[PDB]
RNA sequence: UUUUUUUUUUUUUUUUUUUUUUUUUUUUUUUUUUU
């Protein structure tokens, strides 16, 4: 009846005033990072299994690397467009490749590098130097050395960004706390070219990604529609097909909870006719339809600093949120998400129920 | 039938006549308040940082000095733009950095200052000895202090803004009464920066910000357009993440009861059966429509003195209000809310039914 | 089909009769009424001070004053643009500022006064007088008085113009009847500014703008655009806020009937299916849609003397009016509406249907 | 299709040959009918309160003075317009104060008199000098009158075309029938000035005022200008709403049948589906839609001679008139309006069906 | 498409023809008809008085008289002026009153009379004596007798022009058929006039005008266009509103079966959808067109024996004809019409499908 | 060929207004596991 028209949809006008502003403010710094092309991805390829085949080495600028390996696979003009969608300021350092002098110990020796604004000539050569020195001893004591354990093979920085994508698996949190279960599925995977090479510090990698993305943030994006452009693509080797497995299981990072109510819900949780939480139903009706409507564009959210994932925060709404802990706590699913409710007696009373259900299932 | 058609929109007539009103009152008093642009945004952040890092320091001109980093932040032209949008008849005294010479106690030193019309030097050179004599003092007793315990640090402003949404929230009753849940959040939040940093008295500067809105109110539209402004990026510290998410906690100010009136909907509260709210069904229902059609510029009207605001009041419609109270009570959420009903008949008897209903609950 | 335009808008040819009609009469007496500019308004506001402070004092020319304090704050030529638009035949008798002498008691003294030709500089000493000698006195017994309790501060005229506007609200029967509502609501509110002073005869004040409305008229429509003019504004302070809210109260008087068909008709009043009001239908209609259409400027109608009010009367529809009426006194809340219906028998049985239907509601 | 264009508009063809008949007859007798201006309205005014305070005086030119107030309250010049505008062949007799002397029972006294055409310097000093004489005598027993019940005071000749307005309500039948309603009338309401004066004789005026009318026309026409400027005028008092509510009160005489058709469509009587009535149709359309064209100017012709009203008369159509007047009888309210229908079987019917649809009207 | 523009306009050439003929046929007789002035209209309207107070007077040039009363009213020039655009070669055989001198048995007598070439001063004295004895008479018996007894009463000729316009409303078929309705209706009003005066002899009047119309016919034209002047006027009495109102009755003679034909338009007769008469819809449509076009001066047509009215016949579309006295003699009032069908078939179906929808009339 | 009957219009009731009432007032950052 009349009753059905009184509303009030503060999530819609939240998103209409966010999205209509009239005002902006600029830092506007006026930096000039550099931006590859398709040319100089066969010589960074080898570099990078360069740095894979030499044992120990100090991998520091490794996320550097393997970002400036995705704006060159991805394109100059692409990578400026994207930043200027993202609202930037910056300029395009062009990269040009060039032979380098050095009289090596008494040895003048040509040395391939790349004009760049954060790389130096001198690392560039000591990385090389190493590598060829561990290569040649690696042919030492077999004689020969398979195309699958030289620099020349394709699959280096692929390998380098399955890390990648890793680490941005749990940035959500982004204190350096999922290190622990990131080198732990690191090794549950990648065995065979864990066997096949030996430069491989998933740590140090992932401290030096963590330093790169602590610091430069719009290597985020970068890599983000990298990922979701070579995903879209059907071709690749194993590596490319592992790595899009890997980075689509990041997707919806801080919903978790969206979900875990959906569960409790399809396990018909009786506490849910408290009225305590059938009044906040409605609203909680509201931001989940904004979610459908949203769809796609939906979970890389709390990846970024957008400001529009707030909204999609059920710790407003206490019962339903403590409720929904405890049933997923009675699951005994919920291992250590450092979460809290906020009706301790609904949440005990719901893990009780669950624990309960449980035990007796037919 | 042709009973429908027999309608009156009072509220959207109001609405046309207050839009449309064709005279205009004018005080004008010519003022010449100051203007800062991007420049001199890192010495007032220096300043700032050297007025938080120093203990016990008088934060007297706190909230001034804040919104000077607001407008330097925002920009000369924007500023004045949108107070001739709020109809102002000022001027812009020009900011200018300088240096000033005093031999304190026998030494001709050199001292960063700005010229104004409400600062002094004297206190700026006072501020800057104080951080100094404390900064070295805290370099003694540990031989060093990390780049997060000095002034130069860029977050310094950010963190007063924090204090000044904190205030903003509570502005609505704006009678010094909620000073005490002020301090609660504000120590319940910004635990590693009350470590982090001594120069932290968040009544002094609850006060002195109070002061400020008290006597000149177009610094709140300048706030307020600031927030907006920054909530609508995305590119921001972890601080500037807190202060969005503050500041956007203050929407909706003076409307509770709408809210807690779609709650006592959503609960089916039997009580609204009756006739003596039955009739006022229709002027509610319109001024929902009102509101919904305004839709985002809405919750910051009782921020101001917007006159459209007394519209939005329920209290004219007592039987209405009534019931919503005893619901709200009846549930156990209305803290400490300094309400009253009319019909107490109608609130004791929606509180019995709802208290009824909890219990019961399954 | 073909009866559909089978109609006569008799209210509509009325309005273009009356808005055609092609002569006028005059009485254009040539009155020479003041009208003051910006510049006396810090005068008066401290004369109404004086006035305010002072105790017991004969609150006989107050509305005088307080229609002077408009014309000050509205502006010469607006003022004149009204009155012609009204269609008067007056001039304007400029005030200018000025000092009396007048040896007091064996004292030269210089006295601030204001030629006028309504005002005399004898009583204008007089008040200054014995506000100085009651304001000496409250110095004394304390030592000091407060800003707010001297006739320096700004608030005066304000102070005096809410109760202006508490009167124009009941001058729809203007009769002096309503002035115990009056006194009730000045009581209920005003008590802070009612400890603040002293010189507050409701009462007295009361008397003296009905005095002052019953003779001068056209200061009616000079109040009215004032506070139209002032309510558009936002800029303001609480006794300005309170001002508009009591201002605006008084929207729509002898329109009450309107608002309570509308409530019957909401109500769903059984009585409705008569075919003695199913008739009137059609006419009824036909003026609800006219008011609509005229939208704002529709309920200072009866406010005024102007003649196209008497089209708003149900008056003329009995049927219509008495059940209305009946409808309306069954839900208990016409409480002195010194009405009367026709059909006595619908009335009571309206009345019979509204409190069956209350006492079993749900 | 085609048959839609198949029309005969004799009513729009018969006002366009009246309107254009290229001839004229003329009686233009010559007369020099007076006319006053703005000046005597005073010494006219004290004249009507000195025959108001006066008893038991024979109000027999009454209407004629009453007239003159309404010509010295138009003008000179506006008067002769509207009679040329009427195509009158008269002169314009100015008026002229003067004093008159007479030696009065053995004493030489002044009076003022006016000269003219239709009175008598005697009978006006009769009038004073019978006012005078109970003026003095109301002195007597009481000590004093107040100002309120001397002839000075400014309402009197409004109080008499209040009177005048009652008569020419019902002089559309014009045959000394409505004298009666028209006293009830006049009882019903005027009690305030029938308790504060005393030369009210409401029969005997109205006797007066059929006289004038009956002889001299031309000053319906006046009268009604009067009354519709002095309606859409704004300016005045308790008796001038009175007045204009009264006026208005008579628009449309002559034409209750279009109303009380209105009305029978309005309630559906069933009987409309007849043929017999559904072939007229289109013709009474036709009608309506040209009294839609006129508008305002139309409810004014039946007290007029004017030609063009026998037009709006549904007397031709008889089973239209008998139907409808058989349905306003059946609800009781035709209480004496001596019609008569065509088809009594249709009006019995019709009746019949009205009153068994009210007694069981829900 | 194409076939739209086939088309014939036959009554459009035949009209244009018979407007512009070239050529002319002339009878030219030269008389001398009388005309008087504004002057004699008193000496004949007493005239009028005393053969209407006397009694069983030979009503033989009363018609004539009558038409010279029209010709005073109207103008010496006016007349003229109609009758040349009439194409007449008359002159203006100019009157004159004088005194007659006779005899009168015994006694030298003076006598008012014309000169005319029509009357005689005999028959004039006659009158004038036969007057003053029925007078004396009347006197007798009573004593007095009203001033709306006497021959000196201003109506006369008015109330023979009422029986004149009820000829001529028969005159259309003029033979003498419609005298019984005449005197019928004659006695159905008049009754007042009837009772108040005895020389009224209705069917004498009307044998004589029938006479005066048969023999002189300009006589027609003058009338005509005399009631039409008299119409548009408005200053009047009660007899000239009977009088305007009975000439206007008469507009559209021959003309009915139009108007018969939009009836059983209305009515939705099924028996049109033949096509024996869809055919004959266009050229029955084009007249009707025409008939629009024409207007005002289309009814009166008839009366006269202008050539240009037998267009406006549909005998010639003899299925169209049928049908439509069919469904009029259905409907029960085609009271004595004497016409014929052609399609007697068609005739009988229409009148039986009408007489079936009638009594099944809900 | 054409035309073809019926008929003046008006008629009652009635000024309008009339009550109650400033609005505000509470709590709250968000994220956190497994593949």
């Amino acid at each position: 009846m009349a009753l059905s028209k009184v509303k009030l949809n503060d999530t819609l006008n939240k998103d209409q005033l966010l999205s209509s502003s009239k005002y902006t403010i600029q830092r506007s710094t006026g930096d000039s990072i550099d931006t590859p092309n398709y040319d100089v991805q066969k010589h960074i390829n080898k570099l990078c299994g360069m740095l894979l085949i030499t044992e120990d080495a100090n991998h520091k600028f490794t996320g550097l690397i393997g970002m400036l390996y995705a704006m060159s696979r991805l394109g100059r003009e692409d990578t400026i467009k994207i930043l200027r969608d993202a609202g930037y300021h910056v300029k395009a350092n062009g990269v040009d490749v060039t032979t380098h002098r050095q009289d090596i110990n008494g040895k003048e020796m040509k040395f391939e590098v790349l004009t760049l604004a954060s790389l130096t000539t001198e690392i560039q050569i000591n990385i090389e130097i190493e590598s060829r020195k561990s290569y040649k001893k690696m042919l030492k004591e077999m004689g020969e050395v398979a195309p699958e354990y030289r620099h020349d093979s394709p699959d280096c920085g692929m390998i380098i960004l399955c890390i990648a994508a890793l680490v941005i698996t749990k940035l959500a949190a982004g204190d350096r706390s999922g290190l622990t279960a990131v080198i732990r599925r690191a090794n549950n995977v990648l065995k065979n070219e864990m066997k096949r090479y030996k430069g491989l510090l998933p740590k140090d990698i992932a401290n030096s990604f963590y330093e790169v993305f602590e610091k430069h943030p719009h290597f985020i994006d970068v890599f983000v529609h990298f990922g979701i452009a070579q995903s879209s693509t059907r071709g690749g080797s194993r590596v490319e097909g592992i790595f899009a497995g890997l980075f689509m299981n990041a997707y919806g990072a801080g919903q978790v909870m969206l979900r875990w109510g959906v569960l409790a819900k399809s396990v018909k949780n009786i506490m849910l006719g408290h009225a305590s939480v059938q009044a906040e139903m409605e609203q909680v009706v509201e931001v989940y339809e904004y979610a459908q409507k949203l769809g796609g564009e939906a979970g890389f959210y709390h990846i970024l600093n957008n400001p529009k994932a707030s909204l999609l925060s059920l710790t407003q709404f206490p019962h339903f949120s403590s409720v929904v802990l405890g049933n997923a706590a009675g699951l005994g699913i919920m291992g250590e998400y450092r979460g809290t409710p906020r009706n301790q007696d609904l949440y005990d009373a719901a893990k009780a129920y669950a624990e309960q259900l449980k035990e007796n299932g037919v």
